[PDB]
């Protein structure tokens, strides 16, 4: 009720962003480690996600409401600061 974060504004996927607070769907999508951050789509079943949302730019955007990220490492990028996984409809266990 008293100000719960409130920083996400109004941009589409496919436009240049600084943090994840720029786009309507809060997914500012990074290259792998250095920079190049443009907004993208949130993941669905059988797609490569990172894990969940923090407050910042994402190497591979997380799974939508209902699906979980299954952390198999998945090195589609060479060098990063995360673990990548496949989106599935199971809810952690």
């Amino acid at each position: 009720v008293p100000d719960p974060r409130g920083i996400i504004i109004n941009l589409d996927e496919g436009e240049l962003c600084l943090n994840s607070a720029q786009c309507k769907s809060n997914c500012c999508q990074h290259d792998t480690i250095l920079s190049l951050s443009r907004c993208a789509l949130k993941a669905r079943e059988n797609s490569e996600c990172s894990a969940f949302t923090l407050y910042g730019v994402y190497y591979k955007c997380p799974c939508e409401r209902g699906l979980t990220c299954e952390g198999d490492k998945s090195l589609v990028g060479s060098i990063t600061n995360t673990n990548f996984g496949i989106c599935h409809n199971v809810g952690r266990s």
